[PDB]
């Protein structure tokens, strides 16, 4: 012990229209994220998937969060129930369900997301911050 028990990995942005791959390594250099940003065409379904691994011992009341902002400013909270996951070689992929992108001009540009993978003892398994750019085109 410091034998981390959950080990955040990757996040991916699903899409099947997306014309590429949209990926954070989250065992890299957080920072870097974010003078970096994903781009997503206005109006898309997309899902968040967060790509983790559990060492040791069950992980009870897993949680994802999501506070999205624009220019700084608080706009929506998002958190999404992961569960229950005891420890295993093999990484685990926990999906949210289908969300949208916003659409119409006023709604496009940047968008800063702060995200948590957390638990029902609150433990900050990983929080870090990236961008998501709405676009009328890819």
């Amino acid at each position: 012990a410091m034998v981390p028990n959950v080990v955040v990995t990757g996040l991916t942005l699903v899409c099947s229209s997306a014309p590429g791959p949209l990926e954070l390594d989250l065992t890299g250099d957080l920072e870097s994220f974010k003078k970096q940003s994903f781009v997503l065409k206005e109006g898309v379904e997309y899902r968040i998937k967060i790509s983790f691994r559990v060492n040791r011992e069950i992980v009870s009341g897993m949680k994802y969060i999501q506070h999205t902002y624009r220019y700084g400013v608080y706009i929506d909270y998002t958190d999404y129930m992961v569960g229950s996951y005891g420890p295993r070689a093999e990484e685990y992929e926990f999906l949210t369900p289908v969300e949208e992108a916003p659409k119409g001009m006023l709604a496009r540009g940047s968008y800063s997301i702060k995200s948590r993978f957390t638990d029902d003892d609150k433990t900050d398994h990983l929080s870090w911050e990236w961008n998501l750019t709405i676009k009328k085109d890819w």
